[PDB]
């Protein structure tokens, strides 16, 4: 079970790495660097959850919860995924959607409303859980199809904007005046309506597309998203409207649905995003642009690479591809801020290894 998944994606690259026992290898070391670092007890509450590093303090956020749950079930780590997700469940707000915000200590923070939930961590969430269904199945201590089901209408009734189907980017905040690109989870949103039958998760699915169809107007052919905006493509007022932090994870989001689904849409905007970091190369990727392309920062690290080798998938040039992969491999962050970057960059290696199957598909 699990990583090495041996399986191939339905469109696009299998892998774009080379020498598959050799990355096996590396993705399993990889892992295990990840959950001595990123892994605790302390202030877990019985459990476990995934700590960001220290230059945040050793806090949680539900973002790292999903991204944990992803890689405890990739990497066949069920007891662990098991404990991560009694944290989760013992985070779940009023709506039944994670605490965005909790300190070392298990204190959910309240000056940034850190009862409030971040529509990405859920969903990320959700889609771990069917990992797990799919994986190991529901009869143990765990029912994760149910969990699966709960969370899903949790997410649908919460943070889905009705009428418009715009994704809110939490529970309680935004919609049509401000969502965030890289919350956009088609490939995940067609599993959920695939999973449960709930066929509206498509109408968020196109949504999305159309929001980012709005950007091109402003973003000059490059591809790259704002990292907030409204559903009109516009700034969101008090929001970055520039490519950093955020926004890198929308070529990673987008190029599963390529390679899950074979969705043209997502392969259109993917080239577009991959195109423009060819005009550098793999080396010369940084941490913010302007959505027009201008450089506003200049470090070069894991937040920014593997989202780029993950866009890469869809297929505008299979060469720079190779390099992207090697540049993702190549680059780690020192363990000062080693949350974040260290963690996407663990993510999208799944992804364009062939380590991130749809979970509806034969594993
Ligand atoms: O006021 C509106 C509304 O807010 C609700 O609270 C929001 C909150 O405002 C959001 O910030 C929060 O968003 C979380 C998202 O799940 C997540 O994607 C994102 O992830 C962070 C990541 O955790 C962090 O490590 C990373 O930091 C990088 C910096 O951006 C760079 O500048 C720096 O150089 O490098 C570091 C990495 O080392 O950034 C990413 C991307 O932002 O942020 C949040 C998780 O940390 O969601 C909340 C819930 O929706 C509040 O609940 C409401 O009450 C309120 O009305
Ligand atoms: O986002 C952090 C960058 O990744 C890092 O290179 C710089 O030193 O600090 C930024 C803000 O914490």
């Amino acid at each position: 079970a699990g990583v090495p998944f041996n399986t191939k994606y339905p469109y696009g690259p299998t892998s774009i790495a080379d020498n598959q026992s050799e990355v096996t290898a590396m993705l399993k070391a990889e892992w295990e660097d990840w959950k001595s670092k990123r892994i605790t007890s302390n202030g877990a509450g019985g459990y476990k959850r995934v700590q960001r590093d220290a230059s945040t303090n050793y806090d949680t956020v539900s973002q790292g919860m999903g991204y944990g749950l992803l890689l405890a079930v990739c990497f066949n780590e069920q007891a662990l995924f098991d404990d991560l997700y009694r944290y989760v469940k013992s985070h779940f707000n009023g709506n039944g959607l994670m605490h965005w915000h909790i300190d070392a200590n298990n204190n959910v923070t309240s000056h940034d409303g850190g009862d409030g939930a971040a529509t990405d961590a859920d969903e990320d969430i959700a889609l771990a859980l069917i990992f797990a269904d799919k994986l190991w199945g529901s009869s143990g201590a765990i029912n994760y199809g149910q969990e699966a089901r709960t969370l899903i209408n949790n997410l649908y009734n919460h943070c889905v904007e009705h009428g418009s189907y715009v994704l809110k980017p939490g529970d309680r905040w935004g919609g049509s005046s401000v969502t965030n690109p890289s919350y956009f989870a088609p490939a995940w949103y067609k599993v959920y309506a695939q999973y449960t039958g709930d066929t509206r998760w498509n109408q968020v699915a196109d949504k999305c597309y159309q929001i980012v169809e709005e950007v091109k107007k402003y973003n000059n052919g490059t591809g790259l998203v704002p990292d907030w905006c409204t559903a009109s493509g516009t700034p969101a007022s008090g929001q970055s409207y520039d490519y950093k932090y955020d926004a890198t994870r929308y070529g990673w989001r987008t190029a599963v649905d390529y390679s899950w689904f074979g969705d043209q849409r997502a392969k259109a905007n993917c080239d577009m995003l991959t195109k423009f970091f060819a005009r550098d190369g793999a080396k010369g990727i940084v941490d913010g642009y302007t959505i027009q392309g201008s450089k506003i920062s200049n470090n070069h690290n894991a937040s920014f690479i593997g989202p780029v080798a993950a866009a890469s998938m869809t297929g505008y040039d299979l060469n720079f591809a190779k390099e992207l992969y090697r540049e993702t491999v190549a680059v780690k962050d020192s363990e000062y801020y080693g949350y974040y970057g260290n963690s996407l960059r663990l993510l999208t290696l799944l992804y364009i290894t062939g380590n991130f199957p749809n979970p509806l598909s034969d594993l």
